């Protein structure tokens, strides 16, 4: 990986664009103002370690960038001198200071989350060179936020229909491995999901967490055996019962998920699971239930009909809240067409039909990890302060067309209000000490990570109020 | 170091226990299922995955032990198929006994056709075909980026030809701004590579290194860029010094095209008063080869572009081209780089045509729309098992959910053929064996750990050409 080639093309030309005698460039990141009123800050530590720390400049990487940019621009605009200065004076370590709110923190929209500035007047251009790298923080931030908002919905309806939050952490399972754009995205996004839940089929997220964050337990996420359409349909259309019987027998003492919509979902629940193989189901342990998985049709209508079918073939109880409950050896997972919008429609529809959320878990793939954009939380990186000719000026952009696009001014700090909320102070006014100490911590300075967090601390920082 | 044993969906670790006993072959295919309609898809991206993740010695004793340890904790049971993976290590030196056949990269294929097939070449590795489903299915992303980018090229081609009379500079009309708007570094390189199948302009440098490394081009670089300002380089001069920043930047880049974002404070003021009066003398002296490209970054995309053009038309000498459409002087152009996606792009060029503005005046930049706002759902990319051999007898397998007709899968051994009318057809149940449809267009691209056929990025670009381009 070459950091010289890891930025937007036009930033190669920006060192020629600042006012002469600019010694400091200071920029910040924010999620500008389900409304997504607060965001989980997560992901920066991965980027600091993988891409920014240590000796990131070498003579080979300088020559490599020079050659590519010569052709890419059909001209020689690359700042070979500036990158050679960093190589010689700092042994390839970036003269940059980054301050950030602790990872896992839940911060309302419109607050400074991290800031970036150069620690050497010669590398004024370096602050915004690494904008492209740092701005991709939007994705772990957005995945963790949107997953936590789904946890809020599940927590509300689980508590309503069951009376507690038992198993809340396993109610949203990550199916997004094949639905995302790359391997690296799969690991990043799955790790952001594991901030809030414990269930994932995306194995790459586990290795990311151990390498860059760490956890007391051996792994941060868990899975169960499960069938796919290929392992069912390979038996032939007339032998779906044989496949079902073989699979739950092979996994008789662990939980097993079995997709049951290969040909007819309703038929499989009523006659195969509910009549032919019913004796293999009711014999199952509470620890290892059969989890029927519908994979097609309208998500809410399918779940309700599936439950109504199973309720008439199996012994239903009424829990202490008055809500119906399958026997402990039988559960349901809906892992098709689940995003935050449809998830809300399902649990509300289940509650209206007096079904407890204990009966169901959810799986999400593309919605959980792929259908998200930087626009969703307005993740933005803008320069707020420069020093030219020895006097610093507060800088901002205020487009006439859009008020929302307006940016913060000057040196920034994050503080607690007297009522315990968050406030971002502008124009260096945090130096007046009317709001206490600045919340941001130096996490990166001059090529070294100076403060880090375990994935256990991040999980505790990210918990819901209902859980506290 | 990447471990292929840890690069699949968790539950596929347990699937070797789930197939019918005495199964010697598992045969699966990839397609963009039938449901801007997206009637045809550019096949691109598989060669990247074959080389980066699948070829060579991908199994080692350390990687087997590593997977065993993680899996035991992950499932809280021992389900990992250590025996099957050690067989591949000892018998084939860690090379995957798999054969992959595929339509050539760059080919434009209508929806509902087999694009590649996967099968095991050793009866002991029946489970391996679908183990690598997750790795292979991620080809949906370069396929979808290339298809959606080509569809935007179609729109630009139609309106450029209508308002100008030719397609000059079409391959530069959609610029890739998506580096910071995507989910990771690897995604940025893959997606920018798929955009360069259809265009030449990119700010995502990672796509260039991917192409050189995995595909290659006769030319030194696949994509090109121009110097450009951002809000940070303008606003750093101060509120009252936007004119100073403008003047400094166009003078530093007197000799090449330079894009200057002009909406930091007031976009309309910048074009009418600053570009159009204060600095007009630095603009009109510019060469045709190195024009000033004014960039508006906010407000309604169509309304801003129209008002910007109306402002510039009154401060600068406009001509009427041979089609009757208005044209800025060659030293002055416009680029709209905000809020551009396939739907918005169509709205802009149509609105420009209604106001008698040539598409020659404008280029477009897209970030999130071009590379991040796409899903596997859009082209219905799907990987399914269509054929298996059990007890020596091959059977055609498929899924036919009652709730959804669209979810139904193809049956048996598959082949892709040219029809008598020149269209494409996918033959099911091994019927391609009959030879009534000509030669199978799928070629073996991967067999037993080796990439057996590869394509240059030059061939891919030729294969993906628009019909309008061919006639011209
Ligand atoms: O009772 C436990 N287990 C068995 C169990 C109970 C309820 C349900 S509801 C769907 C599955 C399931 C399974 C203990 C032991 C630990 C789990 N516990 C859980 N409590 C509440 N809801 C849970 N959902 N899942 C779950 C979700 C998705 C998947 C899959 F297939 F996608 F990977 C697998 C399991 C676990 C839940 C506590
Ligand atoms: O002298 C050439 N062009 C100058 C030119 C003409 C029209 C326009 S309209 C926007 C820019 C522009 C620039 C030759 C040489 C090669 C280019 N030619 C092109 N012909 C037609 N449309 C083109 N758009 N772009 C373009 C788009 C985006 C960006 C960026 F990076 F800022 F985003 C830069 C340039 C080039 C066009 C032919
Ligand atoms: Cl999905």
């Amino acid at each position: 990986f070459n950091i010289l080639l890891a930025t937007d093309s036009y930033k190669v030309t920006h060192y020629k664009q600042y006012p002469p005698n600019t010694s400091k460039v200071y920029s910040y990141f924010e999620c500008r103002e389900v409304k997504y009123e607060e965001t989980v800050f997560y992901g920066l530590q991965y980027i600091l370690n993988k891409y920014l720390k240590g000796k990131v400049v070498t003579k080979e990487k300088i020559q490599e960038a020079k050659d590519v940019y010569k052709e890419h621009f059909q001209d020689d605009v690359f700042n070979e001198k500036g990158w050679n200065y960093i190589l010689e004076k700092y042994d390839g370590h970036l003269p940059i200071e980054i301050k950030a709110v602790p990872e896992g923190f839940v911060i309302p929209r419109g607050n400074v989350l991290f800031t970036v500035e150069n620690t050497d007047p010669e590398c004024y251009w370096l602050t915004n060179w690494i904008e492209t790298i740092l701005v991709q923080s939007w994705y772990p931030i957005t995945v963790a936020t949107n997953s936590r908002e789904q946890k809020k919905i599940l927590a509300k309806y689980l508590l309503e229909t069951s009376g507690n939050l038992d198993g809340l952490e396993y109610k949203l399972h990550d199916f997004g491995y094949r639905g995302v754009s790359s391997q690296e995205t799969a690991g990043i996004g799955a790790s952001a999901h594991l901030v809030n839940f414990k269930g994932t089929d995306t194995v790459a997220g586990l290795a990311l967490i151990k390498k860059y964050y760490g956890t007391k337990d051996p792994v941060p996420g868990y899975s169960v055996p499960a069938a796919e359409h290929s392992t069912i349909t390979a038996w032939g259309k007339d032998h779906e019962k044989d496949a079902f019987e073989h699979i739950v027998t092979q996994f008789s003492s662990v939980p097993v998920s079995v997709v049951s919509d290969s040909y007819d979902i309703y038929n499989a629940c009523e006659k195969i699971w509910g009549e032919d193989l019913r004796h293999l189901i009711v014999s199952r342990s509470t620890q290892a239930p059969l989890i029927i998985r519908p994979d097609s049709g309208n998500p809410l209508d399918t779940v309700l009909k599936v439950l109504e079918i199973l309720g008439k073939k199996f012994p239903v109880t009424e829990n202490s809240k008055g809500y119906k409950l399958l026997p402990p050896y039988l559960r349901v997972i809906q892992g098709d067409g689940v995003d935050i919008n449809t998830l809300q429609e399902i649990v509300e529809g289940m509650k209206q039909k007096m079904w407890s959320i204990e009966n169901i878990a959810f799986g999400s793939g593309g919605g959980l990890l792929q259908k998200l954009t930087r626009d969703l939380l307005n993740c933005s990186f803008k320069c707020s302060y420069v020093v030219t000719n020895g006097l610093g000026i507060n800088v901002f952009k205020d487009p006439v067309a859009d008020p929302n696009k307006r940016s913060k001014k000057g040196r920034l700090s994050l503080h607690r209000t007297p009522a315990g909320n968050f406030v971002t102070l502008e124009e260096g006014k945090g130096d007046l000490e009317e709001y206490g100490q600045d919340l941001l911590h130096t996490v990166f300075k001059n090529g070294k990570v100076t403060k880090s967090y375990s994935f256990d601390e991040i999980r505790k920082n990210a918990q819901l109020n209902i859980e506290l």
